C-alpha cells in the first residue's frame, strides 16, 4: 500500500499536536480538584468519568501522524500503568511537558541526541533523588496506613490487607472475592503464581478490569507447543459435557488450535482461556509438574507417550478458581492431595540442600516459597451487592497500591515529589550546552505536574510551585485543603514506584520522539 | 490495461524523486547516532525501530514512477543485505549518491552509457582497493574479536561463535538454537546444508526472520517434478494424522501441487514446506541419496519402482529440526545410521579416489564435506526467556557478520573505508571526459556515507570527511566517541564482503537508472 | 517603486529564456539564405527585414526579467555593432550559445567563476588565432575586393575606395555625401577630423543618417568653456544677421546655453551645434590652435587676454561642410590661405625634431599628419533619386567594412574563421576541470555560428561543420554558392575586427550572465 | 587582517567569553558564530567549502588566514588583504545595535495595503 513520509520538522509537529491533544483531554482529571471528561457511547448514554485511564482509552485521532504520536504515548502511559498499577495521566503530562520543550530546543538548533542524552541523566538522577526521599512502608502500621489512604480514607480496607500481608508475607500474593455474609473473610488456600498471560485480549471474561476469571475450571497440562485442534478435542468435549470452564497451560499455543479457541469463546459454547507455561526448558517442565501436583492432575508429555487424545477428565487439573491477566496468571484453591504437596515441598528442600550453584539455589528458593506460601484470599463482605461491587474495586485498588509500597516505599504525593527532586538536581549539569538544556527541560517537566494539579484547583501555578519549591523534605501543598503542610502527615501518599515508573517512561518515549526524523504511514 | 509513458528526463526526475524519498527515510537511521524512524501499525501502537532494513520495507508512494525507482532501489538493497548480511542502508546511501550526481550530469548533456562506464571502473577499482586494504579474519582470535564487535562488545558471543568455527571449521555449517539450561552448549550433530530455498514465500513459519522452521519434521524425496496432488494425498494424510510436519524436496513444485500446499499452510491444518532438489542432473540425484541416507529415508525413483502412493511414513525421512530459508536449506540432526553415513563417505572418498576430471573431484570433495562435516549446533541459554531470544538474536548477527569477516576480512568499519579508498583512486582516469566526470561521481558517493553518519552524530560533515581523508590506512573519525584515530582497534569493523557488496550493488542500480529512457506503467 | 527578486536558479531560467527568445528572433536572418522577420508599426504598414540589427533594436519581451536579459545581450550587441560596423547577429547567437551551454553547466554544479575564466581564456587563445589566420589587406587590389564584396559584389565602389585610400593613405579620413550627374568623382580638399561628436543627441540635423550635417557653416573656436550666454550672444546675433549656421567648438559646453541653443535649434531660427575639444590640458589648445589655422579663423582663448564677447563674423573660423556623429566629426574644405597651413605643419614639424618624451614624439606625428593629410571626398551619381542613396548605403557600408579590414585584416566569411580557430584551440586546457569544460562551452558556442548559417540555408549543419573542420586555411564552405572551397577565393570575407568584437562581447555578456545570482526589477 | 579573517579570529579568541545568564551566553555563542558567518559566505561565494575553511582559519592565530583571491592560505597582511580596523568595528557594532534593536521588536503599526 501507498505510504505519506514526513521527515524532519513536519513530523515533529504532528507528533506535537497530536500529544498535545491527547495530553490536553487527560490532565483534566489530574488532582483531586480535576475535572471530568465525557466520552461518548454507541448506545446513547454518554460515561463521565475523572479517571485519566478511559480518556486515553478513547483517544485516536483523525491525522494519522498525530494519531501515532498520541498512540505511542498512550501506550509508554498503559505500561507505566501496567507496571506500576497508577500514573497513566502523571506519565501523560510529564511526556508531554518533556516533548514540548525539547521539540522547542531541537527547532532552536540544537543536536537532538545529546538533548536525549541530557533528559536521560537527568532523569537517572531524578529516580536516584527520589529512591533517597522515600521513606520505608515495611512494618504493618504503615502498610495499613497506605491501604486505607488508596481506598479513599477507609481504615477497613487498610487494616484487611495489613493483615493479609501480614499472613501471607510481602512478597506473598493476595486475591480478591466476593463474600457471602456481611463481614469481611480472609483466608489462606494452597495455590501458586505466574507471570505468564493470556495469548490474546479475546478470552478478557470482564472487560472492566481486563481479566480472566473461572469458577471452578479444568487446567490442561501439556509439555508440547499446542498446534492441532484435532489432539484435545475429545477433551474439549468431554470438559463441555461437563459444563465446567477450562484452561490450558503449555509451551505456546498457536495457529488453528487458537483460532478455534478463540471462535468458541465468541460462541459462547466452551469457555477456554489460553495462556503459556512458565519458564523454559527443564525450569518450565519443573513448575508444570509444581501444577500439576497442586491440581491433582497429570501432566501430558511427550516422552511419556500418553497424548492429549487419550486424556481423561480425571487425569485432567482441577482448580476452584483462577484469575488470569495479561501480566500474570494466578490459580487459586486448587483441588489436589495435601500430602503430595508436602511430598514435593520436602523434595524441593532436599534439591535445595543438595543444589550448588547460586542460580539453581535462588531458583529454587523462589519455587519452593510460591509452592508452600498459598494463595491468601480476600472475601469482602457488604449489605449491598453494588456496594460490595464498589467495595471489591476499592480493595483490590489498595491492594496493588500497598504492593507498590511495599515493593519501593512511598513519596510525598500530590505530585511534589517531583518538584522536590528538581529542586535537589538543579545544580545538575552535562558534557555539553545541549545536555545542560535537557536537563532543565526535564526538571521543569518535573514541575509541570504540580502546576496542572493546583491549576485545576483554580490556585495561582507559577506562586503554588515556588513555594513548595521553597520548602524542604515532604513539605508540599495539599490540592484538596489548599493549604500547605507535611504531604505524609496529611494523608497524601504515592508509591515510589508509581512515581519512578511515570518519570521513567515518560522519559523513553519523550526522548524517542526526540529524535524521531521520519514517518511511514497509509494514505488518507 | 492503459499504460502511462514517460520520456526522457520526467522519467528520471520522477525516479530522483522516488529514491530521494526512500534514501531520506531510511538514512537518518545510519550510524550509532543514527535517528529512528516511527512506522504505523494496522494495530494501532506504532513501531519506533533504528534498522534501515524495516523502513526501506515500509516505504512505498503513491505515485508510480517514483514508487518503481523506489522498488529498484530497495531491490538492490535487499539483493545487498541477502548476500552480506548488512548494509542495506549504505547501499541506499551510495546509490542515492551516485543517482542525484549521475542525474546531474545526465541533465548536463553527459553521456549516460560513458557515465555509466565510468561507474563500473571506478567501482572495479574501489573493489581493488578494498581487497588491498582487508585484513584477515583467518585466526580464532579475530574470529572472536568479530563475534564480540558484531553483537554490541559481548565477548560471551565472541568466544561461542570462535569455538564453534574452531569445531566445524570455517566453511562449516552453524545454527544456533534455544537453550534448555542458562548455560550455553555447543554440540556437533551430523548434517548437511544446500543453496535450494522455499518455492513460495508465504511458506515462512516466523515472518520476524524471513525463514521456515520446523520441529522433528518428515523428509519426502521424488526424483521427478511434482506437480499434481494426487499422488501424495495418501502421504500428506498419514503425515497429518501421524501429527508431525513434512517437508517434501523434489525437482520442482508448482501448479496445483504448490497451490495446495500453500492452502494446507494457510489454514494451518497441515504445514508443509517445498524446496526444489538441490543441482541437477546425476549431482542432484548423487544429492538426493546422500539426504535419503542422512534422514534415514528413501528416494522415490519412478524408474526405480517406487511411486508417490506407495510411499509410506516409513519410508519417508526424518530429522529433529530443519531449517528453510530463500536463500538456502539447513537439514539439522536427521535420525540415521552412522554406519550408513561411514559407507557413504566411503564410497564418495574412493569415488573421488577412481575420479579424473579436476570438476568431477571438486564436486565430489565437496559433497563429502557437506556430508561428514555436520552441523555445528549453539545452544543460546540465559535466566529469562525474553533474554534468551535477545541474546539468540545478537548470536545470529554475530555469526553471519563472522561468516562474512571470514570470507572476505575486515576493513574499517564506520564508513571510512570508503572515503579511504576513495581518496586513494583520486588519479583514475578514463578514456573520455564523460568517464572522468563518472569515475567523480563514484568518489563523491563514497564519500558520502561518512558525511551522513557524521551528519546524524550532529557534527560537520565536511570537515570531518576532510580530516579523515587526511590520514591513511584505518585511520578514521570514531562516530560513539566522537574523536579520531585508528577504527580498527576501537572495534569499529565492517566486514569487506559487506562493504565491497553495497558498492556494487549501489554501483549497479545507478548505472541501470542512468542508463534509464522510459518506462510503461499502469494510469491511476 | 517596490521590486521583486530572483536568486540562483530561477534568475538564471528567467534569462535564458530572454535571450533564447532574442536569440531565435535574430538569428533566423544569419547567412546569405536568412529568413525574414516582419514588424509591426503603428503607422498600418507591417515592414519586413533580413538585417538582425532591426530586429535586435524592436524586440523585448513583457516580463521583466526576460525583458532585462534581452536588453543586455542587445546592448552588448550594439556595443559590437558600434565598434566593428556589423555583427550584431553573429555576436548575439554567439552569446546565447555560451549562455545557454554555461548556465547548463552551472546547473550541473561547476562553479560559475572557473567557467567565466575557461571562457576567457578560450576567447583570448581564439582572439589569438584569429590574429594569426588574418589575410593582410593592404594592396589596392584587397581594397577593391573589401570594397566590392562588402558591398553587395558592386565593384565600382570597390575602385572607387581603392582611389580613396590612394589619395589619403589608409589611415585617412574619406566621406561621402549627396552629389550631382551620373558619374562619380572623387576630390581631396583640406581637412581633419577628430574624436568628438555631438554634447546632446538634440543637436542633429540628419537623424536618419545619425549627422550634425551643416552647409557651409560657421565655427565657433573658443579655448574656455561655455556655460550662459552673456558672452556668447553676440555670436549669435552676428550669424543671425549674416544668415550663416554656427557650430560651436569649445573644450566643454555645459549650463542652459546648451539648452537655449537646441531651443533655438528647434524654433529654427540659426542651427547651432556643439562639439567638444579633443584631449586635455595644453595639448588640446595647441590642435585648437591647429584648427583655427586650417580654418582661418582665430581662437578665443582665456590666457591670451581676450574673450569671447568680441568674437566678430570677420575673425572667427568658417568651413565648407562639416559632418558631426555621435563619437567624432570631419571638417570638410576648411577655408583659408594655404599658407597659413605650411606655416602650421612646419612649426609643428620642429616640434617633432626638438621633440623630448617619446609619447609627445608619437602625439606630434598624428598631429601633424592629421592636419596636413586633408580630407578625401567622393561624390555619387546616377540617374535618379532612390538608386543613388541606396549607393549611398552601399557606399557607406562598404567604406566602414573597408576601414576594418585595413585596421586588423581579413578572414573567412559565414563563420568559417570561428570554426577554424575551434578546431586549431582543440587542446585547450585549464588549472581546474570547470575551466575545461567553460572552454569547450565556447568551442561548441564559436562552432555554432556556421551550424546556424547552414540550417538557414536548408541543409543539417553536423556534417557541413565537421566538413569544414577537417580542412584547414581559409578553406570553408559557401552557403550562397552551396558548395565547399577556399572561402576567399568565392570572396565571401569579412574584416578580422568584426568577428574578434563578436567574439569579446558574446564572452563578456556570457560570463556576466552566467555570474549572475541576483535579478532586481519593479513589480509586474 | 581583512577578507573576513580579523572577525573570525575575534571569534576564536572570545571562545571563552561567558555571561550572568544562560540567555546571555546563548546570545554570545549567537554573537561568535556571526563573526564566523562572513568568511563563511566569502568562501561560499569562491566556491569552496565553507566550515573547512572557517577551521582552518580558526585553527591559526594572529594575521593567518584564507586569501579568497589566490585560494591559498597564509599571513593576511602579507598579501596586501587589508580591511580598515575602523571599518570592521563599524560594521560589527552596527549590526549589532541593528539585530538587538531587531530581536527586541514586539510590534508594528503600517499603513495597509
Amino acid at each position: 500500500a501507498a505510504k505519506d513520509v514526513k521527515f524532519g520538522n513536519d513530523a515533529r509537529v504532528k507528533m506535537l499536536r497530536g500529544v498535545n491533544v491527547l495530553a490536553d483531554a487527560v490532565k483534566v482529571t489530574l488532582g483531586p480538584k480535576g475535572r471530568n471528561v465525557v466520552l461518548d457511547k454507541s448506545f446513547g448514554a454518554p460515561t463521565i468519568t475523572k479517571d485519566g485511564v478511559s480518556v486515553a482509552r478513547e483517544i485516536e485521532l483523525e491525522d494519522k501522524f498525530e494519531n501515532m504520536g498520541a498512540q505511542m504515548v498512550k501506550e509508554v502511559a498503559s505500561k507505566a500503568n501496567d507496571a506500576a498499577g497508577d500514573g497513566t495521566t502523571t506519565a501523560t503530562v510529564l511526556a508531554q511537558a518533556i516533548i514540548t520543550e525539547g521539540l522547542k530546543a531541537v527547532a532552536a538548533g540544537m543536536n537532538p541526541m545529546d538533548l536525549k542524552r541530557g533528559i536521560d541523566k537527568a532523569v537517572t538522577a531524578a529516580v536516584e533523588e527520589l529512591k533517597a526521599l522515600s521513606v520505608p512502608c515495611s512494618d504493618s502500621k504503615a502498610i495499613a496506613q497506605v491501604g486505607t489512604i488508596s481506598a479513599n480514607s477507609d481504615e477497613t480496607v487498610g487494616k484487611l490487607i495489613a493483615e493479609a500481608m501480614d499472613k501471607v508475607g510481602k512478597e506473598g500474593v493476595i486475591t480478591v472475592e466476593d463474600g457471602t455474609g456481611l463481614q469481611d473473610e480472609l483466608d489462606v488456600v494452597e495455590g501458586m503464581q505466574f507471570d505468564r498471560g493470556y495469548l490474546s485480549p479475546y478470552f478478557i471474561n470482564k472487560p472492566e478490569t481486563g481479566a480472566v476469571e473461572l469458577e471452578s475450571p479444568f487446567i490442561l497440562l501439556a509439555d508440547k507447543k499446542i498446534s492441532n485442534i484435532r489432539e484435545m478435542l475429545p477433551v474439549l468435549e468431554a470438559v463441555a459435557k461437563a459444563g465446567k470452564p477450562l484452561l490450558i497451560i503449555a509451551e505456546d499455543v498457536e495457529g488453528e488450535a487458537l483460532a478455534t479457541l478463540v471462535v468458541n469463546t465468541m460462541r459462547g459454547i466452551v469457555k477456554v482461556a489460553a495462556v503459556k507455561a512458565p519458564g523454559f526448558g527443564d525450569r518450565r517442565k519443573a513448575m508444570l509438574q509444581d501444577i500439576a501436583t497442586l491440581t491433582g492432575g497429570t501432566v501430558i508429555s511427550e516422552e511419556i507417550g500418553m497424548e492429549l487424545e487419550k486424556a481423561t477428565l480425571e487425569d485432567l487439573g482441577q482448580a476452584k478458581r483462577v484469575v488470569i491477566n495479561k501480566d500474570t496468571t494466578t490459580i487459586i484453591d486448587g483441588v489436589g492431595e495435601e500430602a503430595a504437596i508436602q511430598g514435593r515441598v520436602a523434595q524441593i528442600r532436599q534439591q535445595i540442600e543438595e543444589a550448588t550453584s547460586d542460580y539453581d539455589r535462588e531458583k529454587l528458593q523462589e519455587r519452593v516459597a510460591k509452592l508452600a506460601g498459598g494463595v491468601a484470599v480476600i472475601k469482602v463482605g457488604a449489605a449491598t451487592e453494588v456496594e460490595m461491587k464498589e467495595k471489591k474495586a476499592r480493595v483490590e485498588d489498595a491492594l496493588h497500591a500497598t504492593r507498590a509500597a511495599v515493593e519501593e516505599g512511598v513519596v510525598a504525593g500530590g505530585g511534589v515529589a517531583l518538584i522536590r527532586v528538581a529542586s535537589k538536581l538543579a545544580d545538575l549539569r552535562g558534557q555539553n550546552e545541549d545536555q545542560n538544556v535537557g536537563i532543565k527541560v526535564a526538571l521543569r517537566a518535573m514541575e509541570a505536574p504540580l502546576r496542572q494539579i493546583v491549576l485545576n484547583c483554580g490556585e495561582e501555578p507559577s506562586v503554588v510551585a515556588n513555594t513548595v519549591k521553597g520548602g524542604d523534605g515532604n513539605y508540599g501543598y495539599n490540592a484538596a485543603t489548599e493549604e500547605y503542610g507535611n504531604m505524609i502527615d496529611m494523608g497524601i501518599l504515592d508509591p515510589t514506584k508509581v512515581t519512578r515508573s511515570a518519570l521513567q517512561y515518560a522519559a523513553s518515549v519523550a526522548g524517542l520522539m526526540i529524535t524521531t526524523e521520519c514517518m511511514v504511514t497509509d494514505l488518507p
